[PDB]
């Protein structure tokens, strides 16, 4: 693995790694509460065993700058930030694969940027939402607190994430962690659109979701495939993320 570094748009420097591959380019693109490091940890990298693969760390997380405000942490600075890195490796195709609110970024870069041939998103749908204001300000309060890796650590723990995910909490400076909470009342809520018709996108989620109903919204609107997982929730989908990336595999080979 090499490593890299890039700017987006606002200046922040965006810090990553490549693991070199004969195969296709795939860019991998963590959740809120997470870093890079997760790709490993849960499997997904030693299912791809021919792509190359870029993976950042998002703004305020891991070794990426810092931002500390809502604002800062707004969708479009984080698809500037993926879009900064398929600049570097300068390749006319790309594949994006992100989790959970990663996923929404991966669906939006696909959107602007006519190099995204495939994306992939885990466990987050294309559609419009509706934000509590008022619950997520709180839950902001709570993750950014002395007390905030204690409440993300047991609630996930209590809801069957795998330890990946519970450990790559406490790797996020809490005030990241407040910062990017705020951040999605800044554009997250939009749906996202298809960027060019030969674009193949994939929505990924359990089988037993209690709302899969968005996802099917994603077939019919953007001709965007279904796969699912054998887990009851979204978050115990996660311990299938390997899994997934054998299928990734697959499409990409
Ligand atoms: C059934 O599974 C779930 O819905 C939980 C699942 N969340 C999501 O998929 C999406 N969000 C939501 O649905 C909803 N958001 C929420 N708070 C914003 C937010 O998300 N977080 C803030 C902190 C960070 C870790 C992340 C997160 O994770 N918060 C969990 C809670 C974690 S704790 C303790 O266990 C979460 O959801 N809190 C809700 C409420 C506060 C409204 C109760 C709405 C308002 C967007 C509808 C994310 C992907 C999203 C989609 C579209 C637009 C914006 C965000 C998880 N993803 C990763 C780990 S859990
Ligand atoms: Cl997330
Ligand atoms: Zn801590």
């Amino acid at each position: 693995r090499d490593v890299f570094e890039v700017f987006s748009r606002d200046g922040t420097p965006i810090r990553g790694f490549s693991r070199p591959g004969p195969g296709e380019t795939v860019v991998l693109v963590h959740g809120v509460a997470m870093d890079r490091r997760i790709w490993a940890e849960s499997g997904f990298l030693d299912a791809l065993p021919d792509a190359h693969v870029l993976a950042l760390d998002l703004r305020g997380r891991g070794e990426s700058g810092r931002v500390g405000t809502a604002e800062g942490h707004a969708l479009r600075r984080y698809v500037e930030d993926v879009r900064a890195v398929l600049d570097r490796f300068g390749r006319a195709r790309y594949s994006l694969f992100g989790t959970f609110f990663g996923g929404r970024i991966a669906l939006q870069v696909a959107a602007v940027d006519t190099r995204v041939a495939r994306a992939f998103s885990f466990c987050a749908h294309a559609e419009q939402v509706e934000i509590p204001e008022d619950a997520v300000e709180e839950e902001a309060v709570a993750v950014e607190g002395p007390g905030g890796h204690a409440y993300l650590r047991d609630h996930f723990t209590g809801r069957g994430a795998p330890p990946w995910m519970v450990e790559a909490c406490a790797r996020v400076d809490p005030g990241e962690l407040g910062a990017a909470t705020r951040g999605l009342l800044h554009g997250s809520d939009r749906r996202t659109e298809r960027g060019h018709p030969d674009q193949e996108l994939v929505l990924i989620t359990a089988d037993g979701d209690a709302d899969l109903a968005p996802f099917h919204a994603g077939e019919r609107r953007l001709g965007a495939h279904l796969w699912l997982v054998d887990a009851p929730t979204r978050i115990k989908a996660a311990g299938r993320l390997a899994e997934v990336g054998r299928r990734v595999a697959g499409v990409l080979a």
